[PDB]
């Protein structure tokens, strides 16, 4: 029975959130849901010995669902918006061909070993490739309505927001009208609002997986 997750606790801070914005995409499905769950913030720097029992990579997130685990938020996004009591929402539209582009592009803006100076001029073409047909739909990085790619993508645009802004704060342009906006919708809803991380504590999370 039920829904129990297993997240990133911050790095010194336990008791609260800090860099995994993949468990960020768990949190974002059950608040549009609105669904009842139970979270467990595990320490990486010093994980439970029961956690290997639950993710056999030891990492986060990870889901009990009707008590049987689940690994990789991508996965577990699958089977929640497939598998749940509440509507699925496992349907991706053209918006996943560009976004599954963004999706891994804009972990390497945060790891640019590789110069972000020049991945930026595709990112974006990258941005506008989805921006151009997501303001004919209006709201969501998916269309008009919530579905995977704000589920691939609405968490990680937040922490380029926090976490590039360190160092590298990159403006959008209001060209970029869809995007300029959505990022204002990051703070609002059940969905996205509820899962912001304290910010110092996604900086503190992320400078160590500049290398890692
Ligand atoms: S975010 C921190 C690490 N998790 C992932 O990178 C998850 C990638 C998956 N494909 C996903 O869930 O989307 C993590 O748990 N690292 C372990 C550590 O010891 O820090």
């Amino acid at each position: 029975m039920a829904l129990e997750i297993c997240v990133k606790a911050a790095v010194g801070a336990p008791n609260i959130l800090g860099d995994c914005p993949f468990c960020q995409r768990v949190l974002l499905s059950l608040e549009e849901k609105k669904i009842p769950y139970k979270s467990h913030l595990i320490n990486l720097g010093d994980k439970p010995q029961w956690f290997l029992e639950i993710s056999p990579e030891g990492k986060v997130p990870v889901v009990k669902i009707d008590d049987k685990w689940v690994a990789d938020s991508d996965v577990i996004v699958g089977i929640l918006e497939e598998k749940n009591p509440e509507p699925p929402l496992a349907t991706p539209p053209e918006f996943a061909s560009v976004g599954s582009k963004i999706f891994p592009s804009f972990v390497k803006f945060l790891k640019s070993k590789d110069p972000n100076d020049g991945t930026e001029q595709a990112l974006l073409e990258e941005l506008k490739a989805l921006d151009g047909h997501l303001k004919v739909h209006g709201p969501f990085i998916a269309g008009e309505k919530i579905t995977a790619v704000d589920l691939s993508l609405a968490p990680k645009l937040y922490h380029l927001e926090v976490a590039l802004g360190h160092f590298k704060n990159w403006p959008i342009p209001d060209n970029l009208t869809h995007v300029l906006n959505y990022i204002k919708l990051l703070f609002s809803r059940e969905s996205f609002k509820k899962t912001r991380a304290a910010e110092e504590h996604v900086i503190a999370g992320w400078e160590p997986k500049v290398n890692a």
